[PDB]
């Protein structure tokens, strides 16, 4: 019955059964998100978590000014972003891509190559079925983009689906498309077995690279601008050597990125999973940014998979997500990813500069 | 050309900088400079967290993000029943956690440690092996200064516990500090302790140079491992319980071969873990950072859980570093954190980490069972049909009736769910 009760009835049941105090109940009742919206978004809803939201300052991306909504519970995070962006002055997009990835995994595959060669010769029909399983995205101008195949040891075979989901995160688009094609596969190969069909959150085809060039004089109010830069460069390289520093290094970056992702109603677990997994380069967890000295300029670069969204999920139904989107005022998801990647690099600059200046 | 940033438009210099203004003044300035609409300003003004609390926690505060919070059910850890506060915006996460916990019935602790790491890193070290030995013999005084740099923790029963040393590139040296921060996360306890020990490191060695002294979020000494044992019959409403178990084992095994699946595998785990971390006012970045880095094993990003078959039993196990906290940070200054803490009803941070790890394993179970059984979509659409019913006003047993009819529709809507509801009345 608990999952069938109203929020008001669930709180009363919790109090009646001694599971929460009376003051705890009154606090759970002090909400600002409409009960209608919250109760229909999740299950067993009783209340809300309120995260303070502030405005990150001085971010410029490709000669466009931005005001960054940042939801965070940690002090100094928004100030660090603002000081880091002010010092950097601007950020420039080195390259951007935006495709989502999914997979259908066969198991107990007798001869992998046989199965794979079978699929490659019928790719036209697969694209046909993928359109039928979600035709709306194809009308918007997206849809399936490529098919890839990977044969693994232990008799696994993965069919990789790369999709253009436009401004959505794409989970429900990709999952629907994959389950529809899975049916066709089971019709084509009654012999074979399908372990699962699901989207991959490792969005290596949604990577964004930002960069910044900083006159070393801006790194200090005084004369030791180059000294601070040389130590920033040293700190960044040590992240490539000590995972115990790289994790803190990337955590500092995600303080800014996850604040914007949260404020705009995007999925924080998805972005945190892809970014940290993308940090694994050459079998070692390293930093997501590089800092080098080219003459009298400190040059920083960031590369992160940012399959973010401006539509779908919680980006619209939560009024605060719409308000944060009004403040940021990005026109599409690709732009959101560029702004978020710049926030990451700005956060990292403020963190390293403070780390080596003390 | 290169004009300045549009923020220097927000200052009221005829009087005040943005970071000095009050939240109300900061919103008025935002509206007057064309950055937000009137409706957006009013929505920002609709807040439940005290303005005095929010404004003094962060900088340039203007409003708040509201994440719905629900209650996960059926979780049992070490023969104790729990009600898990879960803060999330994703549908089905809480229902899946309840389903996964119900299927497993309970979780037990295999091992647990709780120590926060810190590091003081030397750079430009000529002979690393020399400086190291020069430090190992003076550990008696290193432990003493650590106590005076932050004595409060030592009288509460904690403080520095161990010192280890590593060298990289034959030019870097790192002094590793293992600290017991009790129920706090330990960031400010460690940092202050390390910056104080760095001082005498300079006094001792005017020859060497320190690059930085700071905590490490990679809390490999806060790993907690949870276990579960499920009769295969509980994995299906039908008769193929074992078949399902066999598929879950392979899905878990496949995660260990394809990082593209492992990331999604751990993402599902973190849907539950981060939802409790957020509800209790803990630092979500620190947990996801240490958890995903811990996922890297033998030079390969893999799944954080293992699933194996032992006779008629499906055996699941999770291992993650959870340096969570029950005090400090945002665990108390945020009233909702205290309310969520009253519901979870844990006594210490060690118990918090144990419950959160179990939540992760239960979450993993629900996802994997659905993926290898009917698929992830069927469950989602069903919850979506019920949500669309309550939106239009479905009550009582009309919730399932309207959801049943929405299933028949090729495309479910709020426009059509209202039509179904009115006919029933
Ligand atoms: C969604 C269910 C639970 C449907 O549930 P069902 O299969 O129809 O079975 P049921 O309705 O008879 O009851 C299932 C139990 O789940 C709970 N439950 C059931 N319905 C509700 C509800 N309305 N409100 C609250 N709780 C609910 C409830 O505890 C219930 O038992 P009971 O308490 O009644 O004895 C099932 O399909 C399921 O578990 N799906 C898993 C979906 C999931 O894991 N979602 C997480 C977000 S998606 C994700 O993780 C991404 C992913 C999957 O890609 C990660 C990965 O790949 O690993
Ligand atoms: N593996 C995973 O991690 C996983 C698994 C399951 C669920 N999820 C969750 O599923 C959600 C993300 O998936 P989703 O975005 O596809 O949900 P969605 O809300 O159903 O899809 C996007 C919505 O935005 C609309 N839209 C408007 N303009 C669009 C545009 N330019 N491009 C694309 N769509 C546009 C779409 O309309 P049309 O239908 O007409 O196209 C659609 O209704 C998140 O809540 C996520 O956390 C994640
Ligand atoms: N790299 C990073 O992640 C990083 C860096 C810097 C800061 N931070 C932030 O710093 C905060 C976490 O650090 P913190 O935990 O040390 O915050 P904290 O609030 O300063 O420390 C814990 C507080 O709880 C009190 N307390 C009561 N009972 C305790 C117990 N059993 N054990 C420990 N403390 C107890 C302590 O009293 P006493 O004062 O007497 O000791 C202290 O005031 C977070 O806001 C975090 O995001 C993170
Ligand atoms: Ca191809
Ligand atoms: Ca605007
Ligand atoms: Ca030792």
């Amino acid at each position: 019955r608990f999952y069938q009760m109203s929020p008001e009835e669930r709180l009363a049941s919790l109090l009646n059964e001694g599971q929460i105090s009376a003051d705890t109940k009154k606090e759970f009742e002090n909400t600002a998100l409409s009960s209608q919206i919250a109760n229909h978004m999740i299950e067993n809803q009783i209340s809300e978590t309120e995260v303070p939201m502030g405005v990150g300052l001085h971010l410029t991306v490709d000669e466009t000014d931005y005001l960054v909504p940042m939801a965070t519970e940690e002090p100094s995070v928004i100030a660090a972003l603002s000081n880091g962006a002010k010092i950097a002055q601007g950020f420039k997009t080195v390259n951007q891509q935006r495709l989502m990835r999914g997979q259908i995994v066969f198991y107990d595959v007798a001869d992998p190559e046989s199965l794979i060669d079978k699929l490659q010769v019928r790719e036209a029909e697969i694209f046909q079925q993928a359109e039928l399983s979600y035709p709306s995205i194809v009308k918007r101008g997206g849809g399936l983009r490529d098919l890839q195949y990977r044969a693994f040891d232990e008799s696994f075979v993965s069919v990789d689906f790369l999709v253009d989901v436009k401004d959505a995160m794409g989970a429900n688009i990709v999952n629907a498309m994959l389950e529809g094609v899975a049916e066709l596969f089971r019709e084509w190969f009654a012999e074979q077995k399908i372990l699962f069909s699901i989207l991959s959150n490792y969005a290596t085809e949604s990577v964004v690279t930002m960069k910044t060039a900083i006159p070393v004089s801006r790194l200090s109010k005084g004369s030791n601008g180059r000294e601070i830069a040389e130590k920033i460069v040293l700190a960044s390289r040590y992240a490539s050597l000590d995972p115990y520093r790289a994790v803190t290094h990337n955590k500092g970056i995600m303080n800014g990125i996850e604040a914007v992702v949260l404020a705009t109603g995007n999925d924080t677990r998805a972005v945190s999973a892809s970014c940290h997994a993308f940090a694994v380069k050459e079998g070692r967890y390293q930093g997501l940014t590089s800092w080098t000295l080219d003459g009298e300029q400190l040059i920083g670069e960031i590369s992160v998979p940012l399959a973010l969204a401006t539509v779908g999920g919680a980006t619209k139904v939560l009024p605060k997500s719409q308000a944060a989107a009004d403040l940021l005022a990005v026109t599409d998801a690709k732009e959101l990813s560029r702004v978020v990647a710049a926030v990451g690099l700005a956060q990292n600059l403020a963190a390293l500069r403070a780390l080596v200046s003390e």
